[PDB]
DNA sequence: GCGTCTCGAATCTGATGCGTAACTTGGATGCTTCGTGCGT
């Protein structure tokens, strides 16, 4: 019901993957249950869960922000973020951190027509043969609808909140394409969406998340915001 | 088409007098006979 954003101004827009690896090596050792729960670990293994991770990360203009999802999100943010403030403290002696905390009420109803949706980041790339068919509508829509329908039941579920059983999404298209790599010399990359839009007969309230691999930092969008309309300030 | 943060706090939180007076303060009755005269 609630979702609680944390954001921590270092002052540099660093990318949402380097964040989580740098938050993780702040915390090695020390305090072992902080740090299984941030990472999304089963508890006496330092692997990650293919469900759908109650932790977030995403990329603030002006560093990374930490996302919390239900009540246990809530909790683990809670008592996570003065740990991690004091760690990069420890870390950056001449800089001073801050602290932004929001919290978001997550509610969605239905709505006879359709609102202009869109994200910076969805992960879509599966097979170069898929990549070629967005120049037709048709046979690229399949993939992308049923992505976006499973993701959305997902995370509700997660969640627990109700969706109505009438949910019909139609795809407009993206802005350009981008490449991401897990460090700067790997050598594997994949590719993303900026601007895919989206038109859903339901509203969306508070920040929503979309696809899949999240925690990482793809597929993070604020529908509440955007639906002001505030995308028109975007020139040089 | 909701946007969110903030979404108070401390302290006082009764004092003082006045907080009865005067007067009434019981009274009365509870038996028959006898003589003389009316009296209907």
């Amino acid at each position: 019901m609630f979702v609680t954003q944390v954001i921590f101004n270092m002052g540099e827009r660093a990318y949402p993957d380097r964040a989580r690896a740098m938050v993780a090596e702040l915390m090695d050792g020390v305090q072992p249950g902080l740090v299984a729960t941030l990472m999304n670990y089963i508890p006496g293994t330092s692997t990650s869960r293919t469900e759908f991770p109650t932790v977030q990360f995403g990329g603030a203009s002006d560093g990374f922000c930490l996302l919390g999802f239900g009540d246990g999100g809530g909790a683990i943010v809670r008592d996570a973020v003065p740990l991690i403030h004091a760690a990069l403290a420890r870390r950056m002696p001449d800089r001073i951190i801050q602290v932004e905390h929001k919290e978001h009420s997550l509610s969605a109803e239905a709505r006879p027509y359709v609102l202009s949706y869109t994200v910076p980041r969805m992960v879509v790339q599966k097979k170069q043969r898929h990549a070629e068919r967005l120049l037709h509508e048709a046979e690229g829509k399949a993939h992308l609808e049923g992505l976006f329908l499973r993701s959305l039941q997902r995370q509700a579920a997660a969640v627990g909140l109700p969706l109505p059983e009438n949910l019909e999404v139609e795809f407009k298209g993206a802005v350009g394409n981008f490449a991401a790599k897990h460090n700067p010399n790997s050598k594997v990359a994949y590719r993303g969406l900026r601007g895919a839009v989206f038109d859903v007969n339901a509203r969306l309230g508070g920040i929503w998340t979309a696809g899949f691999m999240l925690s990482k930092g793809y597929g993070q969008f604020n529908a509440t915001h955007q639906l002001s309309g505030a995308v028109n300030a975007l020139s040089e």
